[PDB]
């Protein structure tokens, strides 16, 4: 029993992280197949990135422009392109070390494993959420970009971010494998807002049934309530709204514990009117909102 | 910037994790050099948990009867002893993949990663602390026996826990590599109650500090107080005495902050003694107790 935020094993990403020279700017990269990935501002200069012209910047470059040091081996790079805010260096070796790997784009909402690095090093390891407002709140320092998010299914590494900027509220933004951002961020330094943040309900609901299978059920109530009249509270907490779908996704955590959706939602606007009285839950006074009914299961099975 | 309860990279470890199966019995072990390191009860019964007698029941077993698993690759096991509360099997191959390592035994407040296992496969990753009662609060189920956890400094895993069992309170209690258990426990299925706990002090203002570095600042207040009169107020509220080698372990974030420990003991002071009223600091709307200064300082650097 227990419930806590847990990682996915960072191993098999570990053996793909290296370092990106270019200039005197350093930062990471991801070295799958004979391709390395990066973020395109490795490329400017600290007057660059006001408004950086990448396309002219690019031009200025060539192969040997590129240091990828992988440990302690050069790579030598024989080709580099740009795609979207992302820039792949061919490399004439393959890793030997690539995993089974796609790429893909997560939905708000979802989750995934950060691993930090740092000159190429790997730092640390932690979960975090794709918020509502496509914005990660995260733990990034200087040199930290180039870092990836990932989920890992059996053998299979499925990459869904590279991480980018911090904005100057402090969250973090960055792109897919792809390097289309998430959000409406672009990598210039110049005022950018993130769009009103919001709660992910279905995974606070998801985050009450692993309270409840772990023995903290001081929540339950008598209650009952619907669709509609949960999301009038919703609306008014800053809750995404509860559809169908949520409810479908949650089926298996309701059967498992024998508590309908519709009643767990009862507990939760109950919560939201008058607050936890100075309990907690799962050893949290807040409610959480990072675990995907996913997560709960696989944690709890 | 920004704060997250980081895990150390994992693949070091993952590398070492194998499965141990004896009679219908499976748990993880750990391989280092040719040495497979296991929980002794993996040679138990349902019927013999209760008061075991180990020497008699590896008396009964042969080298043949323990089946070491590597991924898909079957160890030969060409000798066995038990220390302590560890069964120590020797194999006649060296894990190639055995980083640097040693085995340490880490005291009460301190924290390390914990690589969650089940038949020998690494399933996530978390931090968590050594309570002062000696037991950790994790996230473990049935099969997670032998999962071990470790701290890294550079290229030296340090290996400082293995798991044993869950308490009938849910809190996990385990031994260090030696095989010696932290806190009073045994291994028999026996009533046995964990201490009082307390909290962490030096922890907690650790984190306070960390809180002012990524802008939380609100509880810092006009006041100050003294080493005597802040240790009255701990006991009131079960936190660990503040000693001068506390105060001397946080001087370096002191200096950073410019924040005088004894300041920050004020604002501890007022915290305890009045709530957060509403609010939240680094995301979080209770003290927390599971970074340690040096945690502090490796994330903020
Ligand atoms: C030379 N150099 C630079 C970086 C590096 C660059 C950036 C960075 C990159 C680009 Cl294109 C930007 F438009 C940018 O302005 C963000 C901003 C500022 C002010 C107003 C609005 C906005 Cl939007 C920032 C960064 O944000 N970080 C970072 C720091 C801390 C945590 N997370 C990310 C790091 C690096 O890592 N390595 C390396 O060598
Ligand atoms: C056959 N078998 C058994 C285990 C296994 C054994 C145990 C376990 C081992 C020993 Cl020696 C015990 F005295 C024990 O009684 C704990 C207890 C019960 C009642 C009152 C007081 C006490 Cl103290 C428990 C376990 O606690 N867990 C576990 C489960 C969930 C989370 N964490 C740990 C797992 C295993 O993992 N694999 C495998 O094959």
């Amino acid at each position: 029993s227990g419930f806590r935020k847990m990682a996915f094993p960072s191993g098999k990403v570990e053996g793909c992280m290296v370092q990106v020279t270019c200039g005197t700017t350093t930062l990471n990269g991801l070295w799958l197949d004979d391709v390395v990935y990066c973020p395109r501002h490795v490329i400017c200069t600290s007057e660059d990135m006001f408004n950086p012209n990448y396309e002219d910047l690019l031009i200025r470059k060539s192969n040997h422009n590129f240091l990828v040091q992988a440990g302690n081996v050069q790579l030598r790079v024989i080709g580099h392109s740009m795609q979207n805010c992302v820039l792949k260096l061919k490399v004439d070796t393959a890793n030997p070390k690539t995993p089974k790997y796609k790429f893909v784009r997560i939905q708000p909402g979802q989750t995934f494993s950060v691993l930090a690095c740092y000159n190429g090093s790997p730092s640390g390891v932690y979960q975090c959420a794709m918020r509502p407002n496509f914005t990660i709140k995260g733990s990034f320092l200087n040199g930290s970009c180039g870092s990836v998010g990932f989920n890992i299914d059996y053998d299979c590494v499925s990459f869904c971010y590279m991480h980018h900027m911090e904005l100057p509220t402090g969250v973090h933004v960055g792109t897919d494998l792809e390097g289309n951002f998430y959000g409406p961020f672009v990598d210039r330094q110049t005022a950018q807002a993130a769009g009103t943040d919001t709660t992910i309900t279905v995974n606070v609901l998801a985050w009450l049934y692993a309270a409840v299978i772990n023995g903290d059920r001081w929540f339950l109530n008598r209650f009952t309530t619907t669709l509609n009249d949960f999301n009038l509270v919703a609306m008014k907490y800053n809750y995404e709204p509860l559809t169908q779908d949520h409810v479908d996704i949650l089926g298996p955590l309701s059967a498992q514990t024998g508590i309908a959706v519709l009643d767990m939602c009862a507990s939760l606007k109950e919560l939201l009117q008058n607050g936890m009285n100075g309990r907690t839950i799962l050893g949290s006074a807040l409610l959480e909102d990072e675990f995907t009914p996913f997560d709960v299961v696989r944690q709890c099975s």
